[PDB]
């Protein structure tokens, strides 16, 4: 459906810090989830 959408980095972030890009609304170019988006996800908010 959406897919998940983070550069090759990130999802490697994301999937060591316990974060799925899918639970992570990226903000980069369309969406795309960066890094700031995976610590700003395991913050909260």
């Amino acid at each position: 459906n959406r897919r998940v959408i983070a550069m090759p980095s990130v999802r490697k972030y994301a999937r060591e810090k316990g974060v799925d890009i899918r639970l992570v609304q990226g903000t980069g170019k369309n969406g795309r989830v960066l890094k700031e988006d995976i610590d700003a996800w395991l913050a909260g908010g």
